[PDB]
């Protein structure tokens, strides 16, 4: 019996740092990265390719990346569910409603994906996850989107030097009304109910984390 | 229990004809149509698709690919029950999406991915969408073209000949000569059946339900 978490969070906010944390301190906790972080900076190729289109014209490639980066998510957290885990969690590195909810519905409201793509997207999505990843509980970390745009500055990546501190805020506002207020809703009836715990790190905590983690185990100890 | 065989063929060449006239005539004879042939979503899709190809193509096979899938799938659920599909996951890759990418109007990322995809698309949910069989309705280019002006479409009136030449030789090698090699290895097996469907059939298709039949019996 695997509890299946996910950790979300903006551009930067510090989760494949934490996920790397939690990672290192139970034998009994597992964590599956989102592969649209690894191909950032031959899977890695079309994952290579289609990044770096994504940004240049998102008007044509969003349909194709958010797509790809969906299906590339399914088949990594399902390839875990093997893979290991007596106590076992598996943290997912944000999930297949954050694809959906957060980046795509985004790119349709920027107008990168016309009526009919949104549409498809949706009932793409609808159908591929109705036919086993259903989460026991969502963490959220927490930052503002200037706390973001800074740690995407230490982090340096070419691509996202560009990235701005209005696309930042567009993206937090959706996590806030995800993940706070519970505002949005869902074609997912439980999403609507799962228990959400949720950590404010704009306070660097690479070494000052165990207040954090404390968090977690006890919501943990309560799902 | 009960067998799925797919209908194949160039556009136009008579398919959407065949498995009317064949689920006629048995209880035991069900069929299930391309929707692409019924083209909401997937009617501006099917339009943009003829309008700006290289940036569409992608697009347009994956929807037109699941919208087979489910299609199937929904169908799947008589004696010797048949199900006749009006062309398969196969013909989608194999025949259009292949031919699209060679014309360039996929470039090798989209291509990739959408190989990536298939190769995933229809293995998790490869339960029963698995053929039987394959009836090849054989047609030359300059028949179905006939049958093209003969269905009138809007948009289908400019089908250059050359294109439906580059959908024969796609087929003849898959399904005459089996040149063609896959990822669905069972496939480079199973029993085809060549039909010749260049005379007319519409009120004469005796001699063709024949060996259906005679072929149907032998699986
Ligand atoms: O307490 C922290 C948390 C994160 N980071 C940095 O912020 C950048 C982005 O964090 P990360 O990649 O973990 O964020 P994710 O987008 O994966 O949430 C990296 O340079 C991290 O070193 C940091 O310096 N202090
Ligand atoms: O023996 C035949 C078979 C077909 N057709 C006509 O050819 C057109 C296209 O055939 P169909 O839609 O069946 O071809 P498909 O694209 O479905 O292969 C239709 O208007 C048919 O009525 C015909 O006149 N004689
Ligand atoms: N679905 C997604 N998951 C993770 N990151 C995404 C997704 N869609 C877009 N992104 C990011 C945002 C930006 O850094 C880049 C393309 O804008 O990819
Ligand atoms: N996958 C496909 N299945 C059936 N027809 C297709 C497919 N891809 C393209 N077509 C045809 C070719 C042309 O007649 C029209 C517009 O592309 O649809």
């Amino acid at each position: 019996r695997i509890k299946k978490i996910s950790i979300e969070g903006n551009i930067a906010a510090g989760k494949s740092t934490f996920v790397n944390i939690l990672k290192q301190l139970s034998e009994d906790w597992e964590v599956v990265p989102e592969p649209v972080a690894r191909w950032s900076n031959m899977s890695q190729k079309n994952g290579g390719n289609v990044l770096q289109m994504m940004y240049e014209k998102p008007e044509r490639w969003s349909f194709t990346f958010q797509t790809y980066a969906c299906l590339s998510r399914i088949r990594a957290q399902l390839a875990s569910l093997n893979g290991k885990l007596e106590k076992p969690v598996l943290f997912f590195e944000r999930s297949v409603y954050s694809d959906r909810y957060i980046f795509a519905s985004n790119l349709y409201e920027s107008e990168s994906m016309n009526e009919t793509e949104w549409t498809i997207y949706q009932d793409w999505h609808d159908w591929m996850n109705n036919q086993s990843l259903e989460l026991d509980g969502i963490i959220y970390l927490q930052a503002t989107p200037e706390t973001c745009l800074h740690r995407i500055y230490l982090r340096g990546r070419n691509e996202e030097q560009g990235i701005p501190l209005e696309y930042l805020e567009k993206l937090h506002y959706k996590h806030e009304s995800w993940l706070l207020h519970r505002t949005l809703k869902t074609n997912f009836d439980y999403l609507q109910e799962v228990p959400i715990l949720t950590l404010d790190v704009n306070e660097d905590f690479k070494d000052k984390y165990e207040s954090l983690v404390e968090k977690v185990k006890e919501f943990l100890s309560t799902l």
